[PDB]
């Protein structure tokens, strides 16, 4: 159908326009020159070049694990802004009640964040700082608990997600499907959201048939990844709560505090 | 450092002196009275007042899309002259081999042009004709293909670039960083250019820390905008080639023909 073929392109176009990183761009960088962060020496070097404001305090600077945690949060905050503008190209999203738009983004942003993080991850590490650094997975594993425990589950998810070999045309529809879940708690107009979601899911199913004819199960596999991402976020929010309670130096950004507030 | 603080000011001063339009000036005009070009009637009116020589041929005049294309090129040619004189205040630029100065300007001018165009653009249109007109983005979208396709990608870039809220002190250093890229094809003294570039990039990093303490990622964001601008120019040059081959009325200015010659 031409209207559905266009809906898929509108959403893909909105994705390419609103996210600073996409999978084609990430793959070009990941092939090879981002500065490699693989130990404490190179973390401190990268900090002086890529985030110099943070380490300009002398002995007042925070422990390395907490600086990394802060920089991960700053990355998330940026992605929430990108996700918020992308959400307007989903048909009917801007016609939803303003409160419903807030609730959908509230529960969807971290599922979308972890899905899209896969695009900049490989089995050895991930791009950081707008593509200018690459931090190794082994370095992130080396951080003291509980900060190391934030990281590896996201790689575990991404390695299996990346094995599906989706492209940006697929992932844009997937992220839109994540944002339009009609079973989020607190929704006012559930019925309208379900019809909005059904239209996107309908385009996602047809698109996957067209773009991945070799994988007859790809649509139900992606439905399962959405459920897996919900569980990943529930687990992530618990671990973030442990850090907030037990690490007095690891302040939560206020935008992320509101996202987490009464989430799970 | 006082020498670096002075290098940043020397480059800012060179920017304010050599460009006819700067962002403060553009913002004052954009607030409000430039003549508004929003349809064919008002394009023809503006032409008689602001570019009267071009439409003084009667039925010999060119189709409106081609007149606009010509006037955009005339704007570019002017900006290349401005960029060429600005480039002298970059430390070491005038000490480079004359051939290297040519190569740097060759690959840098359009990246700088599109970065600086953002200063006169908003989501509704852009200033034209030395600040005396404002042409609407919707009008530019309304031009027949392929001429409409020249325009909107530049607005897409500018809307995200403008969201960074840079000022002229930032943009002058950014444009200098663009011109001193040591990875341009054809360079004779790559090493000297890399050291020249490192000095400007070093001042840009410290300046951004000083002028935007609120945005710890601003320097890597701008590194990414430089890469985005290179891709924008590659795409622009392809579209210009399509126009040259398929629109016999749309002559390329000779200065711009030489810039494009063997570029990408
Ligand atoms: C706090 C948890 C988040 C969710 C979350 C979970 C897992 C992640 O990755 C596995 C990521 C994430 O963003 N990884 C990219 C990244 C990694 C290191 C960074 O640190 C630096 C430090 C210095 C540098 F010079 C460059 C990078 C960084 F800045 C970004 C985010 C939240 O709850 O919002
Ligand atoms: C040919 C492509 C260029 C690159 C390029 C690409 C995109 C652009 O903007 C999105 C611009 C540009 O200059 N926009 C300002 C502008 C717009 C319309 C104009 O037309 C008139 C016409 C009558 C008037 F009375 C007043 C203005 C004009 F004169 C300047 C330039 C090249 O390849 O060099």
């Amino acid at each position: 159908t031409a209207d559905l073929k266009s809906l898929a392109k509108r959403i893909y176009e909105a994705y390419l326009k609103n996210f600073n990183m996409n999978k084609v761009k990430a793959r070009v960088i990941l092939s090879g020159p981002p500065f490699v962060i693989h130990d404490m020496e190179t973390l401190c070097m990268a900090e002086k070049t890529l985030v110099a404001k943070l380490v300009a305090n002398g002995i007042q600077n925070k422990e390395a694990e907490v600086r990394i945690f802060h920089c991960c949060q700053c990355t998330s905050v940026e992605t929430v802004t990108e996700l918020t503008e992308f959400a307007k190209a989903i048909p009917g999203f801007a016609n939803l009640d303003l409160n419903d738009q807030v609730t959908l983004l509230k529960y969807g942003v971290y599922e979308a964040i972890f899905a899209m993080l896969s695009s900049v991850m490989n089995k050895d590490g991930m791009l950081v700082a707008y593509g200018n650094g690459f931090i190794t997975r082994e370095f992130l594993k080396s951080l003291r608990k509980p900060f190391c425990d934030i990281m590896e589950p996201k790689f575990d998810f991404a390695m299996k997600f990346n094995a599906l070999e989706l492209d940006d045309s697929d992932i844009s529809l997937f992220v839109a499907a994540i944002i339009c879940c009609g079973d989020r708690p607190g929704l006012l107009n559930v019925g309208h959201i379900e019809k909005m979601q059904e239209g996107i899911v309908h385009v996602l199913r047809l698109h996957l048939q067209s773009n991945h004819p070799d994988d007859i199960f790809l649509f139900p596999k992606l439905l399962q990844k959405m459920a897996d991402l919900r569980q990943l976020v529930t687990e992530h929010a618990q671990l973030v709560q442990i850090i907030k309670k037990t690490e007095s130096d690891a302040a939560l950004h206020p935008l992320l505090q509101e996202i987490y507030r009464d989430m799970y």
